[PDB]
């Protein structure tokens, strides 16, 4: 099913999602670059729970339209207003993951809350990656997300091998905690994606969502693995925490990026506890 | 192209369908977890044939909607009569494989035969596959199909992969029957189609169709390979010819469950035999 | 997004496409067994360079509709002439690659160049594939494409890995000008496409266009590596250059029928100098 968000050219710009159950609705937000698919183990822990699930792809990902056009987190959180007006949902949920928890910041801040009861960052990226001299908490130097930008355009294909060994840490997981055939089907999902978003997206990462932080005003959950390669956890959720203190902290020793997968128990676990209080 | 056969929530559920030639309607349905297109050796040879092959993707597989909402095969022939009435079909032919053989049953028992000139079923579910007291053919007790789904549940990317083993018999056709490159094309598909569907669809696996079977009234075909690790033949097609001796019965020696492409040859002989009948 | 370009019994025959940028219109036209998305690193390029790209499957390709009928290059050229007409593009610059190439020279002879600035060439079949008494300089004799016909309906998944290999000369460009990861995007696109058109379209490659060529009023580019192995050079690009004098010629030597992703500076800079021009 698709909504909807702006247009480029003779087209229509275009999100595929989906809008499943009864309940409270729950918004699930992916990130680069995967699709709304990848939140499988959660959307059948939260309708079995009984809330709606909506989960969508976001602009250049999935089974979404494929523009040359909009990758900043403003037009990403304009997207998530026009599908937020057009289901017309109040009292939602709005969960982000990687960096789609990029266009939950910047909603609430340009938007407000009158449609939102709460909010969750899992495997965040706030507040600021970048390290500058006033950020010294930042990850990397501007030289480090432009490496990204030349290795996606080389070859993309071959780039989603060595991301997703770090999103999923392979090397610990591999056999265990995720299987050679999920790993294929994230694959093929990141090929499925756009070439131009591909590229465009990292040079989004570095945004500043420092002066983001303070408008929110309703319930937050903060939750991240210890062993992120892809968002160190020493540059993301405890910088944030401490920008952030009312929001409740979960840290998941040991698990990396991908962990709506290879640690789901833990993440159903936390997200059923902060939606029921 | 789509034909919409219900609403779940905000969106429609739409079923992917094809049409294509000239002649008597044939309308294909295939089983778990593939697709319409996985009858491309058949309607290949019906197309020269003559006939008009329509193929559509069940809820929940290759490129229909996913709900999750509606998996139960009242349902499922509700849908198929939708398809038949949107397209106004008459002297059709409805073909069933593998689990989809279970609509084909209840379609004819619920909606009757006005639109239908023979119906075949192969490698079907038939009679009943749940062993009980009262029904000593069946082939395994509830906790079989509890777990599948537990299965499915867990990974079922890596579910496909011994689920595909044992639907073709690998250790006997790969390299002979069946090319490496077309079980990849398989797992592609299963992989694409919905999480929820592939989780509840084996829970409707154990519906009984014995009151439905004596309502068939018009001509019958019964085909099923004796190599079949899926649907054993002995609980299944065996049991079936004598709830229904007016269908010829085919047996194809040897054959797995998915013979429509390990013995295509095979199976176009005794569907264009039967088809001219 | 879609343009109908006509009807197959109860269907519409929708072609996928997709339209990015500023500028001069480019519509870019690829080839078995492909998709718009296989011009991805010349679409970059010219994005870059300030022009606006268009691209689309080809009927039986992609993600378009997938008919049983139209396989021929006059039906191809009136797909184009509909591509063109609905998006009312003026000055156009028409790009084909591979079999491609068969509509741009039959849209140019049967429908004229009032939309058209320019034309190119890439890989191309032209002037006549098959070696006849009156065309010595065919490649191969029609028992030559019956072969193929045969090899993709007895298994087009595995025909599939066999071409590529011959497409982008593996042998000598694995790990090297191409990664395994962006062969396995190359079939999985193939395999998307349709099962008739994959059949069908080794019939047309034998159309003779030689008198189509002397209609081509326009400038134009002809550009082809020399270790070709799908669509050798000495029976292609060099005779085409003797019928037009005219073009621009250009010979990448070594470079296979796969060369936009294998050779992809050298054709981003030929096109860039013929477009300025
Ligand atoms: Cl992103
Ligand atoms: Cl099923
Ligand atoms: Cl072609």
């Amino acid at each position: 099913p698709f909504i909807t968000v702006g247009q480029e050219n003779s087209t229509s710009i275009d999100l595929y999602y989906e809008d499943h159950g009864t309940g409270q609705p729950v918004v699930l937000i992916h990130g680069f670059p995967l699709s709304g698919h990848s939140w499988e183990r959660q959307s059948a822990a939260l309708l079995d729970a009984g809330y709606r699930v909506i989960t969508y792809d976001r602009r250049g990902f999935g089974q979404s339209s494929q523009p040359t056009t909009g990758y900043d987190y403003d037009t990403f959180a304009a997207d998530l207003n026009t599908v937020l007006e057009t289901l017309d949902l109040q009292d939602a949920v709005l969960v982000g993951f990687s960096t789609g928890t990029g266009e939950v910041a910047r909603y609430v801040s340009s938007y407000g809350t009158a449609r939102i009861a709460k909010v969750a960052f899992l495997a965040s990226l706030e507040p600021f990656l970048l390290k500058t001299d006033d950020n010294p908490d930042g990850a990397a130097p501007q030289e480090f997300f432009d490496g990204i930008v030349a290795a996606v355009k080389a070859d993309r294909y071959a780039f989603y091998t060595g991301f997703f060994n770090d999103f999923y840490n392979l090397d610990e997981n591999l056999g265990t905690r995720i299987s050679e055939e999920a790993v294929r089907n994230s694959w093929n999902t990141a090929a499925s994606g756009g070439f131009f978003a591909a590229a465009a997206a990292p040079t989004t990462w570095y945004t500043d969502f420092r002066a983001d932080i303070p408008r929110i005003d309703v319930p937050a959950l903060i939750l991240h693995g210890t062993g992120d390669r892809t968002l160190p956890i020493e540059n993301t959720a405890r910088v944030f925490h401490k920008a952030l203190p009312s929001a409740e902290y979960v840290e998941v020793e040991g698990a990396p990026h991908g962990l709506l997968w290879t640690h789901a128990e833990e993440v159903n676990t936390a997200l059923l506890a902060f939606l029921a209080k």
